[PDB]
């Protein structure tokens, strides 16, 4: 509000993985193994604000109304540095960020998180960064956060390097507004391997990565043409593998680990049971035991209400599908 005091704010949607990112190429610019194929979501979403004064000499971040730990604080200067080297300045920022996010119940929020910042920055700075320019930002961040520059359907096309790594939105004529994700909030336990950490050591050691690599390209190209098509049950059945097969290359890692438990198997059970019932969807999984399910809106209810027989009321969470991309806010 101030003059010399350079602000924005941004509001971007989390999304999910239907075709999985699962290892990288190259770790500190974060370039993945493979390309990968996400729908973002309505309902859960970050807004940070960014403000850069010339008096600050530090970056601070405020999360959900709470000051960070030293670790996080580290990480988000390390971050704020490239901002500076991309806008050639040294200008320092009070970040103030909010999470609308169910991270209690297990939902990532990296992916709404970078995609926000990033968009903040490019306003507050007047960067006028393209769609690309901003997914490259975002991407430096979390590799999903790349995907939530855009909405509906996206793709982050691996690339070689720093400047062809990136996503973009795939138009998929509306269809996009057709289509909701169910999460069922499963408990897990020991703490949570995060999913740079999982994918780096399955990327780097697993007896079954290779098979992964040899199948992905396939199911990207599987998925896509179901896209243009608008076909669900083709969509649903090549990501509903392609997620298995991605936890499939954990179990071969040395030593082996799995993010599902008996609850997430449950879940799954029941979505094949609604299959069998005349009612389609497709499951995935992430870094986690959560298990989200993909259904027709005109589904959604029904689904919800056969996970309902068994899942606590305050565990089944669904949501639609956004059209639109990144937004600044005020
Ligand atoms: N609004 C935010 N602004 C800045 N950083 C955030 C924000 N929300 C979450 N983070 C950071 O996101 C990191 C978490 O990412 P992860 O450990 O990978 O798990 P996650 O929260 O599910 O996000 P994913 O899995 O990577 S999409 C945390 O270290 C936070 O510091
Ligand atoms: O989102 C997907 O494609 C699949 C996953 O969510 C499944 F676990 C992986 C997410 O990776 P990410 O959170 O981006 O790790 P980072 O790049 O080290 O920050």
């Amino acid at each position: 509000t101030g003059s010399m005091v350079k602000s924005g704010k941004a509001r971007a949607h989390t999304n999910i993985a239907l075709i999985k990112y699962w290892g990288k190429a190259d770790e500190t610019y974060i370039i993945p193994m493979n390309n990968s194929l996400s729908v973002t979501l309505d309902r859960f979403y970050t807004e940070t604000k960014v403000t850069f004064d010339p008096d600050f000499t530090e970056d601070c971040l405020i999360l959900n109304g709470n000051e960070v730990n030293a670790k996080e604080k580290e990480k988000i200067q390390n971050y704020m540095n490239i901002v500076r080297d991309l806008a050639g300045n040294r200008l320092h920022a009070r970040i103030e960020s909010e999470n609308y996010v169910p991270t209690a119940a297990g939902l990532a929020s990296s992916a709404s998180a970078y995609a926000a910042l990033a968009a903040a920055c490019n306003e507050a700075l007047s960067l006028n960064l393209s769609d690309t320019d901003l997914s490259r930002l975002a991407r430096r961040g979390s590799g999903s956060a790349s995907r939530s520059i855009f909405g509906g359907f996206a793709e982050w096309e691996k690339g070689h390097d720093d400047l062809t790594s990136y996503a973009h939105g795939i138009n998929s004529n509306g269809w996009e507004k057709d289509l909701s994700m169910i999460f069922v909030v499963i408990n897990n336990q020991s703490k949570k391997v995060s999913a740079r950490s999982g994918m780096s050591l399955t990327r780097d050691t697993s007896r079954f990565y290779q098979y992964w690599l040899d199948h992905v390209d396939e199911d990207l190209n599987e998925a896509k043409e179901a896209v243009k098509n608008q076909d669900f049950q083709r969509l649903g059945e090549v990501i509903e593998a392609n997620g298995l097969r991605m936890h499939a290359t954990n179990l071969g890692a040395q030593p082996p680990f799995t993010y599902l438990v008996q609850e997430s198997y449950d879940a799954m059970a029941i979505v094949e049971q609604c299959r069998k019932a005349n009612l389609p969807c497709y499951f995935t999984m992430d870094a986690g035991p959560n298990v989200k399910v993909l259904v027709e809106k005109k589904n959604k209810q029904a689904v919800m209400e056969q996970f309902l027989k068994v899942f606590d009321e305050s565990k089944i969470i669904a949501s639609d599908i956004i059209s639109s991309g990144v937004e600044i806010i005020k």
